[PDB]
């Protein structure tokens, strides 16, 4: 999960400069729901674990709502 990296490509957290993943609707420190305004970078490229869970989550969530 979003443990932390030197060159993050997600969104920055105001409550703390942790910067979580772009596809992570919630900081792993403050738990502040990602701002809908924020967008995900096309060149994101989620890790093997990130995509493994993301691709599946959206397959059950996105497929429903979106
Ligand atoms: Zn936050
Ligand atoms: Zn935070």
């Amino acid at each position: 999960g979003p443990l932390g990296s030197p060159e993050p490509v997600g969104w920055q957290c105001p409550g703390c400069t942790f910067i979580n993943k772009p596809t992570r609707p919630g900081c792993e420190m403050c738990c502040r729901a990602r701002p809908e305004t924020y967008q995900i970078p096309a060149s994101y490229q989620p890790d093997e674990e990130e995509r493994a869970r993301l691709a599946g989550e959206e397959e059950a969530l996105r497929q429903y709502q979106q």
